[PDB]
This record gives C-alpha cells, sequence and structure tokens, in this order.
C-alpha cells in the first residue's frame, strides 16, 4: 500500500529543573504501523543528578476503520536506563516496561463519538531499586462532540492504577482519577488546543493527594509542505502556596517530518 513515515524531535522541560530530549520515526502501511522512540530526562543544570534514558518500541495494527466503528491494538516495549548519582547502594538500574492497549472509536451520532484507548502495563526488573509497582492500568475515553471542521470538544474520564502482582509487595501502589477536557481548534495551517484536568481522586504511598490541576495550551503549525511544529504550556498545581505540592511549570517545542511513498 502507500509507506506513510514520520520523523521527529522534541525538548520539554519541567520546574518547580528537568530537560527532556527526545526523538522519534514511525513508519506505516494498511493497518499496521511501526514506531521508535528515544527519550532521556534529568536536571536542566547537569553540579548535577539522576537522570534516565528511554528507548522505546511500539507497533499498531488497526482492526477495523470507518464512520461507524474503529478500533486497534498497540504493544510496546520500553526500557528504563537510570544512572543514579548520590544515593547510597546502585549506580544503574534498567527496569522494562510491557505495554498492551486496546483503542475504539464508536459514533454515536452525527456529531457525538464515544472514543478511548486502555493499557495494561507489566514492569520487569530492578523494581526494589526503582520502586514501581509491577502492574498498572491506564485508561483515558469519553466523548467528543464536534460543532464543525474547525471545531470539537472533548471530554474525558482518566485512571491510572498500580496494582503488584507479587501480593508481598506495595512498592510504587498508588491510584489517579481525572476529568480531562480539551477543545481542539483547526484555523487554516494552525492548530490550537486549549485543555484542563481536574483531579477527582487521588491516592498513593509517598502520602500526592487531593485536588490537583492543569491548564494547558497546545499550539501547532503546518507548513503545507511535510513539516510542522508544535509548541506547548501547562501548568499543574495543588492549591498554592500551602496547599501541598503547590506549582510546577512544563514547556515543551517539537518538530515533525512527513513523507509518504507509492
Ligand atoms: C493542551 C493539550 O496538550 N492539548 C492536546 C494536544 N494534542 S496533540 O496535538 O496530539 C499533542 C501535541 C504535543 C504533545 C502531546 C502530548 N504529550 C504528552 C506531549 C500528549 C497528547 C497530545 C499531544
Ligand atoms: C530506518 C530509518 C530511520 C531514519 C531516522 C533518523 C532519525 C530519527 O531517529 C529515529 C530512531 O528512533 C530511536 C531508535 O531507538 C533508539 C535505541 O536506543 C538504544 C540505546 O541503548
Ligand atoms: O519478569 C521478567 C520479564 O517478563 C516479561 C514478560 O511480560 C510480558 C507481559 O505481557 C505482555 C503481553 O502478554
Ligand atoms: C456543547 C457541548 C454539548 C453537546 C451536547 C450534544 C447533544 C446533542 O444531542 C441532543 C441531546 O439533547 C439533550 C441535551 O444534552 C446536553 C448535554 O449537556 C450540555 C452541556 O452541559
Ligand atoms: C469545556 C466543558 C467542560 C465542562 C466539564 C467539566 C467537568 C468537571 O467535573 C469535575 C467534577 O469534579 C468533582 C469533584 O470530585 C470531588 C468530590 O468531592 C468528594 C470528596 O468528599
Amino acid at each position: 500500500n502507500d509507506w506513510h513515515f514520520n520523523i521527529g524531535a522534541m525538548y520539554e522541560i519541567e520546574n518547580v529543573g528537568l530537560a527532556e530530549p527526545s526523538v522519534y520515526f514511525n513508519a506505516a502501511n494498511g493497518p499496521w504501523r511501526i514506531a521508535l522512540a528515544y527519550y532521556q530526562e534529568g536536571p536542566v543544570d547537569y553540579k548535577r543528578g539522576t537522570w534516565f534514558d528511554r528507548p522505546e518500541l511500539e507497533v499498531h495494527y488497526q482492526f477495523l476503520e470507518n464512520d461507524d466503528f474503529s478500533f486497534g491494538l498497540t504493544g510496546g516495549f520500553r526500557n528504563y536506563g537510570y544512572h543514579y548519582v548520590d544515593e547510597p547502594g546502585k549506580d544503574t538500574a534498567n527496569m522494562q516496561r510491557w505495554k498492551i492497549a486496546p483503542d475504539w472509536d464508536v459514533k454515536l451520532t452525527d456529531d457525538l463519538r464515544f472514543n478511548g484507548w486502555l493499557s495494561m502495563y507489566k514492569f520487569a526488573n530492578d523494581l526494589n531499586t526503582t520502586g514501581y509497582a509491577d502492574t498498572r492500568v491506564e485508561t483515558e475515553t469519553g466523548l467528543q462532540y464536534t460543532f464543525n471542521e474547525t471545531v470539537a470538544l472533548r471530554v474525558n474520564y482518566y485512571l491510572e492504577r498500580g496494582f503488584n502482582m507479587d501480593d508481598s509487595r506495595n512498592n510504587g501502589e498508588f491510584s489517579t482519577q481525572e476529568i480531562r477536557a480539551y477543545l481542539p481548534l483547526t484555523l487554516g495551517n494552525h492548530s490550537v488546543t486549549p485543555c484542563t484536568r481536574i483531579g477527582l481522586d487521588r491516592w498513593s504511598n509517598w502520602d500526592e493527594g487531593h485536588d490537583f490541576n492543569r491548564v494547558g495550551l497546545f499550539y501547532g503549525y503546518d507548513f503545507q509542505n511535510g513539516l510542522s511544529v508544535s509548541l506547548e504550556y501547562a501548568f499543574e498545581w495543588q492549591d498554592h502556596d500551602e496547599g501541598d505540592s503547590d506549582k510546577f511549570h512544563y514547556a515543551g517545542v517539537g518538530v515533525n517530518y512527513s513523507f509518504h511513498h507509492h
């Protein structure tokens, strides 16, 4: 069929600093898509501190794609390669993550749709060092009302939960529930998505713990020649000042190149 390829890169920054460069490549033909990525995370002022890398391979299969009903499945693999500095015990660790994730999209109306994905994760190796729960489920699922070709609203429920198959561990065991709202606007070559996340409930073993809000803004531009760029800002908080975990800032820049064959 037609071979569709993308290459791209991104740089993300977080603080209350973390610098996070990443690269990716994906390739698609008929129902099959394969994706490779490399991500790294560590202090802005690398003094210096703990960092890690995150090579990843994902494969996607589209079972069905049409107006009334679409569904597909992702399988993935990550290694998390940790390089500890200043911390009695270890110096490096490797933890793998295995992912199986169905996705779906079903029409309820000419303007209303039900869509989502669900993910099942296993984490293997060096879990004692790294603190993770060995099992995890993640889902974002909900409704999309389309106003017109320019504007759509999406309101999703989001759950992530951590479990331990090894019933003698509570390491990395948490729960998080959110409502997440988006308003993707398409304005010629410009894309703008305002988004919100409202904590419904969260508990974890590091307490985290009550009402956690995020507001953000994605800006995208397509040059109509294969190239596109992205810029995103996000602000997260608990309730500031005393509250408990107050403020967090996120900024990200990306470039994608899209080219085809056949
Ligand atoms: C406010 C907001 O983020 N809205 C959704 C963005 N949609 S997108 O264009 O697919 C996009 C762009 C850049 C990053 C994105 C992430 N990241 C976790 C970085 C996640 C989903 C979409 C997305
Ligand atoms: C096969 C042609 C691809 C050409 C793409 C060039 C630039 C984009 O890079 C995408 C590759 O993605 C990362 C690959 O996986 C990294 C493996 O890291 C292992 C380190 O231990
Ligand atoms: C602006 C987002 C609301 C889109 C609602 C789409 C419903 C179209 O079918 C008509 C159903 O009539 C019942 C009204 O339900 C409205 C839902 O609540 C409105 C937003 O709070
Ligand atoms: C752009 C349209 C967006 C409108 C939909 C927003 C819906 C947000 O709903 C959030 C519901 O929050 C419930 C709060 O949950 C905590 C309840 O208190 C329990 C503790 O006793």
